[PDB]
This record gives structure tokens, sequence and C-alpha cells, in this order.
């Protein structure tokens, strides 16, 4: 019926993740630990406030936001970013901006799988997660 964002998702696979993180400017070596982790992402909703909590990784993070409203995030690679997330037809669209640069992270639920497609400049990278 509806499998939607809320709940807990376990890494399954990734594609092109290395060239994306290079495009972002992630340092050689942070790129390494990022490619061995199998992160667990929990999406939780409290009223009109979404929380995306990333665990089982090298550096755990938690971001809480309201749709359409701009917020700050210091990312697990030390970027200091401004973000706006919107929702259109079941896809969360995050626009992440630091230094005249920008990345777009799209999240969509497809049949108990969460597909996160990240795009910067030329480069796109897909990560798939399985519902826990």
């Amino acid at each position: 019926m509806c499998d939607q964002f809320v709940g807990t998702w376990k890494f399954l696979s990734s594609e092109n993740f290395e060239d994306y993180m290079k495009e972002l400017g992630v340092g050689f070596a942070t790129r390494k630990m990022a490619g061995v982790a199998k992160p667990n992402v929990t999406i939780s909703i409290n009223g009109d406030v979404i929380t995306i909590k990333t665990e089982s990784t090298f550096k755990n993070t938690e971001v809480s936001f309201r749709l359409g409203e701009e917020f700050d995030e210091t990312t697990a690679d030390d970027r200091k970013t401004k973000n706006v997330i919107t929702l259109d037809n079941g896809i969360l669209n995050q626009v992440q901006k630091w230094d005249g640069k920008e990345t777009v992270i799209k999240r969509k639920v497809m049949d108990g799988n969460l597909v996160v497609e990240c795009t910067m400049n030329t480069v796109t990278s897909k990560r798939v997660y399985e519902r826990a």
C-alpha cells in the first residue's frame, strides 16, 4: 500500500560513490572509510519536523528540519552547509549549498527500498537501502 520514509533502513549497495565524493571534495582517505561503512538511516517524524539519523558509520549524524525552511548542517566531512528539503510526490529533494557550490540529494521509497540519488556537477551516485 504505502511504504513511506518513516522507519529504519540498512545499506544494501552503492554505485559511483567514489567519483561523487571526489566531486564534493571529500579528502582521499575520508573517501576510504565512507566506502567500507554499511550505514543504517533512521527517518523519524515528530509533528511537522523530520529527523534523519545516520548510524553504523564512521561518524554518526542527526539532522532535524521542517520542509521548505532553510537549515544549517555540518556534514560528516566537515562541510558547513545550508540546506532546503522539499517533498513532491513522495520524493524528498535536498539542495545543499556551501561556497557557491551545490549538491542535490534525492530520496524516494520504492517497495521497502530507499533510493538516495546524489548529484553534483557531472557526477551522480546511487545508494540503495533495505527496510529494517
